[PDB]
């Protein structure tokens, strides 16, 4: 059975067009993967090469990820197509159900060595092959929940607002210089702003240094798990130089250590074992605000300006964005509230007559116990009569706090034995001079707690809280392929065959001729021909003038490491 795309991440799935690769994308990807596979096989993870086959990721062609999605069934693992940049709480929350989300589209032929926008070989190649390693696709899937939890500053989430509008304006036709260079000046004065270190910084730093650029081994022999070195021949072979420092993998310096997407990595970590990322990821989780609860992590949650839960030991969940507290005089939380539509769940279910739509102005709530050492959240029915919590009654009672509550029950919601939510008419609430609920307000609706279990991003019930759109893409129109790519889908219909007959030597030859005529930098095609034609021991005289021409041409270094590299894989 196929691994499930939960409701509330439907929205960031799209669909992969593979008619929108051209033979040209097929070519880069074969190179690549030839040579990843030539120096990888021996410096990788061993799981790398039969990881890959397994995955449905294979050298020849750029990969379906439905096929992968099919292939990665059977270890409890998918794949999905997402289309742009989705916020870092969903891209870790498709990890967490078990799903590798994949950007589809591929490098240019003149970005074989960087890609300024991660691709499918670094998504798909990188990403998938150590999932066939059931310790390290736990360790990812645990990571994945761990992030979703993760909180951001609103600095952080406006930072990244303006980053995905500077990507749209930037691939579209209509947008104009000066439009484009606003958005990136928004970027730049939003990125400013940004200051501290964030649950969710803490976290892009370890997957960096584990997920993407991570080393497994002896530190003086290290071995490749990383996604961005697996899709990184040049980087790989940087790696494991003097010229890059190996350290000992720990936490506190993986949460510390910031990193540069542009430049090579200065320093990579030495894990002993997926085990222990897995461990110490599990002991860093306990610093979250999904663990540790409390102010500490409702502080995070007002910080982040932006929807967040707040749970309570009643199993109640508060889904809004948090405003403000009051503490007491030893600074212990006594109450809270959001200034946001407000839901409430239970098990991540919201309840009925609970949504946004009743709590549109925001949702009040006292916490903590009651006088005489009562927790309302264990209390009986029994306690309750004596407390005077009984349907049609009017409640007096008093918290710990000093908070005093009177109204008439309008119903009471329990959690399985935990009362979890008190709804009142009629009802005054008052805290000192303040009033904390005013009767004119209508109903309140009390959620029972007297501890914050946890608090996280987003919502208990996702689904329920937020729109679920079901966006239209239109269908890309058909690619228009000039003689080039009809020449380098030649190779490839004849390389298919496994047969080089005398048609199909003339055909190549006539090849050689166009691209000698008016493909001058042409060096991909010319290898495809050569290692063609070298494979069946065919067209001896075009081999070795293909051989000699490719061996002298250009002065450009990054062109001749790119053609020696390939004529270094030849027969
Ligand atoms: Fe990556």
């Amino acid at each position: 059975k196929k691994t499930e795309i939960p409701s509330h991440l439907k929205p960031f799935v799209s669909t992969q067009h593979y008619d929108q690769y051209t033979p040209v994308n097929h070519a880069v990807w074969r190179y690549i993967m030839r040579q990843n596979h030539s120096f990888l096989k021996d410096v990788a993870h061993p799981a790398y090469v039969n990881g890959l086959q397994s995955s449905g990721i294979n050298i020849d062609a750029i990969p379906k990820v439905e096929e992968m999605n099919e292939c990665l069934a059977p270890s409890g693992w998918g794949a999905v197509t997402i289309d742009g940049l989705i916020p870092g709480v969903a891209f870790f929350d498709f990890q967490g159900h078990g799903l590798l989300p994949i950007a589809t589209d591929i490098r240019k032929v003149e970005n074989i060595e960087y890609t300024p926008a991660p691709d499918i070989v670094h998504e798909a190649a990188g990403h998938a092959p150590i999932l066939l390693d059931p310790t390290y696709a736990k360790y990812v899937k645990r990571f994945g929940q761990i992030g979703a939890k993760a909180f951001s500053t609103k600095e952080e989430h406006d930072a990244f607002e303006a980053v995905r509008t500077l990507t749209i304006v930037k691939e579209s036709p209509t947008s104009t210089p000066d439009e484009v260079k606003a958005a990136e000046n928004a970027v730049i004065e939003k990125q400013n702003l940004v200051s501290g270190l964030s649950e969710a910084e803490q976290i892009s730093r370890l997957f960096w240094w584990t997920v993407e650029y991570g080393l497994i081994g002896n530190i003086d022999d290290p071995k490749i798990y990383g996604a961005g070195l697996l899709s990184s021949v040049g980087e790989s072979k940087h790696c494991l130089t003097d010229a890059v420092e190996k350290v000992p993998f720990s936490i506190e310096a993986c949460i510390g250590t910031t990193y540069d997407v542009t430049k090579m990595q200065p320093q990579l970590f030495v894990c002993e074992s997926f085990e222990e990322l897995t461990d110490a990821l599990e002991t860093f989780s306990k610093t979250m605000a999904f663990k540790t609860g409390g102010k500490e992590g409702l502080e995070k949650a007002i910080r982040s300006e932006n929807y967040a839960t707040a749970e309570l030991n009643s199993g109640l969940q508060i889904t809004g964005t948090f405003s403000e507290t009051i503490e007491n005089d030893a600074g212990e939380l006594i109450y809270m509230r959001t200034n946001s539509p407000t839901a409430l769940a239970l098990h991540n279910k919201q309840l009925a007559n609970h949504s946004t739509s009743v709590h549109s102005d925001g949702f009040g709530t006292p916490i903590g116990l009651l006088t005489e050492n009562i927790a309302l959240e264990n209390c009986t029915d029994e306690q309750l009569q004596s407390l005077g919590i009984t349907i049609g009654t009017i409640a007096e009672f008093t918290f710990a706090s000093g908070i005093h509550v009177k109204g008439t029950v309008t119903d009471i919601v329990k959690n399985d034995k935990k009362i979890a939510l008190i709804s009142f008419i009629d009802c005054t609430v008052t805290y000192n001079a303040r009033v904390l609920f005013d009767a004119s307000w209508g109903a309140f609706d009390m959620a029972v707690g007297s501890q914050i279990t946890s608090v996280f991003p987003g919502a208990a019930d996702a689904a329920a809280f937020f729109p679920m759109d079901e966006e239209v893409h239109e269908i890309p129109a058909p690619l228009v392929l000039n003689e080039l790519e009809r020449m380098y889908q030649t190779v490839r219909d004849i390389r298919s065959e496994g047969i080089l007959h005398d048609a199909h030597i003339d055909q190549l030859i006539a090849i050689q001729e166009v691209l000698n005529k008016f493909y001058a930098k042409e060096w991909l095609l010319r290898l495809e021909v050569l290692e063609l034609l070298l494979e069946h021991n065919k067209g001896h005289e075009t081999s070795a003038a293909l051989l000699h021409q490719l061996s002298t041409f250009t002065t450009d270094e990054a062109v001749t490491r790119l053609i020696n590299n390939g004529l270094a894989l030849l027969p």
